[PDB]
């Protein structure tokens, strides 16, 4: 149920995040290759994990209340945020193996990834308004650098590599910039910021993304010829 | 000492645990090669680990209580998964290390290990029993999993190796799927769960199986051959 | 701000450390090579995460209190710990792959380093004074021999290096020495110790002790020819 009636999101997206999973765990059962093997495990690893999390939100645990200076009291769903300190670099990972980027780059990538997710689990705990939006905007800040480096770094590196590769990088890229794009701004008109929606509409908006990035993202991978 | 007597497994397993890391690293001084260096360096960091978190929860650091939605109170000494979030790794690095596992196949399980860890930590945390027996599952099963993965792929990897690292590892192998597997048992039965024994009793089984799989699996691993 | 005026000296390190971070990021502009843009992104990262932590503590965020079994009452700034959880393995990390140090040696200083900061968290947190100081001596006898192992096992990867190579190695490694040692001494004299000083001098001493640290090494690192 939840707060204001988000619980239903909360709902569908374990469901969604587990069937995507299974479907992941079926479709990998023949998988001999090595390389191929390791991009199933990190991929089923990721909605196992959104899973997890978003069942923990559905009960309950991993909400709390923040009262800002305002007087305004946020229901804050904390337990997003270590689902996306973990979920974020493995899906950087997997499209870096795509994208056959060396050590060092994904690593860098990894480095910014993380500094963005955490500061952003700052701008939602904070109590101080300023604060909030300062850090909000260190985060957002972080992320565009993240996006770019993604298409620099990562399409340099996909560069040299066969068209069934360069293509779906191309598309697992695109789904990265359009739908993690959108996570600052939700958090921005959703509850956490500017309040234009409330929390069943921000708790909705993070499924849809969640469930794009990451089964929408891992069905683009997982059949493509390019991991085979 | 403690809530109920148990301080006095908090202390005996700080002492134990210091012990064998003293013996490991009196072991390790003449040792000069880095491979076998490495067995040392994590197997001395395990017990150390553990050593600190059981004196932490000896002054009672590691100890918080969690008020359930039933309005039954449980006495939680949390530091354990932070411990375990650690050492559960770190154990797995060593026997993979033994093995001749890949950099991918450990990674996979160390990801799985991790997921169980957190799972257990939730379940032990959330307030609504349902949750409660709805996460230790979820870790359960994946313990079940990694158990699985640890004997079909660090066996399969260890199959191509001499007969001392074979036989190193199906020691190392046994300690792990005896002692790991009860402790979601040790869970069920102790306060966590359906509170069949206490406090004391549950301390002291947690006490016993941390020691064998720490202490004795160090001991067992250091004095083989295959690390020469 | 702050409890007692020492919310300059969070504001001169934010600045500081910003500062330091644009220089960096300025200097790296042209850089092609693949190792020295790595130490580049390390040095980059170190003062990124310690302005957004000076910040956070800035603003009250990474401030709590924690009552002792005393009845004194500590001004706790526990957001230094997530800093030094992240940065000090970074900053070995450089000087690391300055060393030319294996990847086993570094990982086993990480290792000992993540045990120094957790267990110095565990120090400041808990209530139980003997505790507290018992922690406090546990993460001392780490740090040295954290900073043994730098001048042995660094030192000795580095001896088959160029001139320029030693040269900066020595020096990064005098400065990690001076004032990684003042740390342990400044907990000591300051408010979660023998309160020899009250916060505003203990905040001035951890700012001083971490530009040195961050924005003095990093310049001395990126400034060598070592690193070209
Ligand atoms: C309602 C939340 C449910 C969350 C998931 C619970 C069940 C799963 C529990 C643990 C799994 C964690 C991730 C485990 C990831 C396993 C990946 C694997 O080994 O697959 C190999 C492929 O080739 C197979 O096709
Ligand atoms: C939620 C955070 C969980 C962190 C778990 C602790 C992580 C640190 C402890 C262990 C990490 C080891 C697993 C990381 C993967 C290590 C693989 C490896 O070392 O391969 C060596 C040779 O086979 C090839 O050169
Ligand atoms: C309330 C939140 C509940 C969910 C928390 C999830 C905790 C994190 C769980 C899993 C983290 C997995 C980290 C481990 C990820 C391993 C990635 C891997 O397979 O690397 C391969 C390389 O070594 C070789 O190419
Ligand atoms: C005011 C609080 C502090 C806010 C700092 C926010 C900084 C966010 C920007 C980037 C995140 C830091 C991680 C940045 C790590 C990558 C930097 C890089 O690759 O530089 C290229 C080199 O060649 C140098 O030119
Ligand atoms: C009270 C709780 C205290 C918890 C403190 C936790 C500190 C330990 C954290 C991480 C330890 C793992 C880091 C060190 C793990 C070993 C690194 C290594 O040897 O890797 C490469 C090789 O495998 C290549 O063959
Ligand atoms: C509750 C948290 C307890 C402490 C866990 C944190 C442990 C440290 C976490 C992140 C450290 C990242 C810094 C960088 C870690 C570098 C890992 C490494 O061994 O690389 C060596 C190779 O590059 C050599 O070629
Ligand atoms: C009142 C307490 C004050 C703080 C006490 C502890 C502060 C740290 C003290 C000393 C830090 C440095 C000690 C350890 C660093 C010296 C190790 C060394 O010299 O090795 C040389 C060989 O490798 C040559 O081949
Ligand atoms: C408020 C506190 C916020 C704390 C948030 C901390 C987040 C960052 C922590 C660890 C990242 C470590 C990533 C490892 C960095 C390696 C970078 C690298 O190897 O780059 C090579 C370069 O790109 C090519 O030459
Ligand atoms: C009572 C609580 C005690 C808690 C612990 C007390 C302090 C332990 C010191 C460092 C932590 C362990 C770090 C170990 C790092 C590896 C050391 C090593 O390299 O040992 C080599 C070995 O002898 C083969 O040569
Ligand atoms: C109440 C219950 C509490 C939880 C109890 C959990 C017990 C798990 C222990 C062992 C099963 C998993 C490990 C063994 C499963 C695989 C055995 C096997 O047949 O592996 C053969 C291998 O594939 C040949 O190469
Ligand atoms: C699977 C989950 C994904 C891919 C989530 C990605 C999340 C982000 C890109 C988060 C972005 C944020 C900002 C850049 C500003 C601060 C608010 C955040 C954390 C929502
Ligand atoms: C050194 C510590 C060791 C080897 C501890 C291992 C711990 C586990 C195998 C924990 C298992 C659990 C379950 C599978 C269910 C949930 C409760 C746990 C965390 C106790
Ligand atoms: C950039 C920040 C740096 C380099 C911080 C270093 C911190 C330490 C060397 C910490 C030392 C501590 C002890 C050895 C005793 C416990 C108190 C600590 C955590 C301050």
């Amino acid at each position: 149920l939840g707060v204001e009636g988000e619980g239903i999101w909360l709902a569908l997206g374990t469901i969604g995040m587990l069937l995507g999973m299974l479907y992941f765990i079926a479709d990998g059962l023949d998988v001999q290759d090595p390389r191929q093997k390791e991009f199933y495990v990190i991929t089923i690893l990721i909605p196992a994990i959104a899973a997890a999390s978003y069942l923990s939100m559905f009960f309950g645990f991993g909400l709390t209340e923040v009262s800002l200076a305002n007087g305004r009291v946020v229901d804050v769903y904390w337990a997003r945020y270590a689902d996306w300190l973990f979920t974020t670099p493995l899906l950087l990972l997997d499209i870096g193996l795509l994208a056959g980027a060396s050590q060092r780059d994904i690593g860098a990538l990894v480095g910014i990834d993380a500094f963005m997710i955490v500061t952003g689990l700052v701008a939602t705990l904070t109590k101080v308004v300023v604060a909030r939006y300062a850090f909000w905007t260190i985060s957002t800040i972080s992320m565009v650098f993240l996006l770019y480096y993604l298409v620099a770094v990562f399409g340099e590196a996909v560069s040299d590599a066969d068209e069934d590769t360069r293509s779906t990088f191309n598309a697992l890229r695109n789904i990265i910039l359009v739908t993690w794009a959108i996570y600052p701004v939700a958090w921005l008109v959703g509850t956490e910021g500017l309040a234009l929606t409330g929390l069943y509409g921000e708790t909705l908006l993070f499924m849809v993304l969640d469930l794009v990035a990451k089964v929408g993202f891992g069905f683009i991978l997982l059949r493509s010829r390019a991991i085979m």
